[PDB]
């Protein structure tokens, strides 16, 4: 799935792409647009694979319905394409006759992007397609993307809040087992350029299949623990949940740990699948206060009931355990 795990960093950007639009885009700023953001690049992702890879499409499930509804009441089915003007008459239908954004939007859906890893050009491993389903979270963290924070001090590394907090999570699963194999977070906001204002991504990418584990090259540099800003339950506050699992990811911080029921398999698999490529992976905190890790196939209902721990070192979680 070398050649699907290409293709899906390729959609990711393209996705990055519509989420900085929202924000940098004036007609879109002002401007429910994020449901509407979310379903547009939910729908993106999902034509593209099948575009590229028939039969993937409708095995890519979100957290989003493909159905909107409009001011007036009316239903509307969102499919995109296959040209520009069907999709300027479709978002037009959802935005009250909204010319300048409906334009604005289909202009970056309809963008050719060309994104590519040369290190993934190198490897060539074959998953059957038959066997893959994927797990799409468009934008994560919708609080800190909307009021858009570009400002914020990281504490030791680790943003607090703010629109590096917002990430991609495009997760591959195997169907007959529920095992994370393939996984992609794209965060779309990490450095701004203050004078022209343009914002600069970093997308990362995972493969675990078969006891085949390679992973996107990461940067350099007792227990460093990330929890969300609500939970109740040396710790760092951090927004998103996806930016949290890329924080043990990048080593920035050793375990991330959420106990409310608030999490879906959409949150999680994207990481969970880059975490297990490292060695690592996330299991259940309630099975583990009485190693199960999360299955991504069957429900309960698509929510991680009993929290999770995300951990980088097998040997880092058995010590937080040991503590707690
Ligand atoms: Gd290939
Ligand atoms: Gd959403
Ligand atoms: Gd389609
Ligand atoms: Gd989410």
């Amino acid at each position: 799935g070398s050649d699907i795990l290409q293709e899906l960093l390729r959609v990711s950007e393209k996705a990055a792409n519509i989420a900085r639009a929202c924000r940098q885009q004036e007609t879109l700023f002002q401007l429910d647009f994020k449901t509407l953001a979310d379903v547009l690049v939910q729908e993106v992702i999902k034509e593209n694979m099948e575009n590229k890879f028939p039969g993937l499409g409708k095995k890519i499930f979100g957290e989003e319905s493909n159905e909107l509804t409009n001011d007036l009441g009316e239903k509307i089915i969102m499919r995109l394409g296959p040209t520009e003007e069907e999709t300027v008459a479709l978002l037009s239908k959802v935005l009250n006759g909204n010319k300048l954004a409906s334009e604005a939007l289909a202009k970056v859906v309809h963008q050719d992007v060309f994104f590519s890893d040369p290190a993934l050009d190198s490897v060539e491993i074959n998953i059957p397609q038959d066997i893959l389903g994927i797990w799409v979270d468009p934008i994560d963290s919708t609080y800190q993307y909307i009021k858009g924070s570009a400002d914020i001090t990281p504490n030791q590394g680790i943003f607090p809040s703010g629109l590096q907090c917002v990430t991609v999570l495009i997760g591959v699963y195997d169907i007959q087992t529920g095992v994370p194999l393939m996984g992609v977070i794209n965060q779309p906001f990490v450095s701004q350029d203050l004078h022209t204002r343009r914002w600069k991504g970093q997308c990362y990418w995972g493969l675990s299949y078969l006891g085949t584990n390679i992973h996107s090259l990461l940067p350099p540099v007792s227990v460093v623990i990330s929890t969300s800003e609500k939970e109740t339950i040396r710790i760092f506050r951090a927004a998103g949940a996806g930016y949290k699992s890329l924080c043990v990811i990048l080593g920035l911080a050793d375990i991330y740990i959420f106990s409310e029921d608030t999490t879906f398999k959409w949150d999680s698999c994207a990481a969970h699948a880059i975490l297990r490529a490292m060695g690592g992976g996330m299991v259940d905190l309630k099975e583990c206060l009485e190693l199960p890790q999360l299955v991504y196939h069957v429900g309960n209902q698509w929510a991680n009931k009993g929290g999770l721990i995300a951990y980088r070192s097998e040997k880092q979680l058995e010590t937080f355990l040991s503590r707690l």
